[PDB]
């Protein structure tokens, strides 16, 4: 399918819960929740290869990967991790991360194109699932 595009968030649920699992304290959790309101995702997909720029008001970060090939990124709370993205279906991919040092909750993320033109992105820590919905700008 075509993940490429310029996505703006319309909904973001359970983000505060996820940052709690990772040890973020209350006052900074509320600030990150407000930051997530302004999130944009830019995707260039050529075949199996994705270039993904995730950004808020004061921060931007680039995730370049190929389906099936290990790469390195960070978790939602900054720790470096090895990642591997695989398809689940035609329009959904899931990424499993493993920490490069130490220990912590089991983190992962998914991205899915819907039949209705939305990009749905979920990030998980152990049992807790944050769900984020975007539309093309
Ligand atoms: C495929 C999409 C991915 C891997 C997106 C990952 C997004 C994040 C790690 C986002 C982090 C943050 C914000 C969106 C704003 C609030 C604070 C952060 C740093 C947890």
């Amino acid at each position: 399918p075509n993940f490429s595009g310029n996505w703006k968030i319309i909904r973001s649920e359970n983000f505060e819960e996820l940052l709690k699992v990772l040890g973020v304290n209350v006052m900074l959790r509320k600030i990150a929740v407000a930051a997530a309101s302004k999130q944009a995702v830019e995707i260039k997909q050529e075949g199996d290869t994705f270039y993904i720029k995730v950004s808020t008001t004061v921060y931007t970060t680039e995730i370049n990967f190929k389906v099936g090939e290990e790469f390195e990124e960070q978790t939602v709370d900054g720790r470096p991790c090895k990642s591997l993205v695989k398809w689940e279906s035609e329009n959904k991919m899931v990424c499993e991360q493993k920490l490069l040092k130490g220990e912590g909750p089991k983190t992962s993320w998914t991205k899915e194109l819907t039949n209705d033109g939305e990009l749905i992105e979920t990030m998980t820590a152990d049992d807790v699932v944050c769900t984020q919905v975007f539309v093309r700008e």
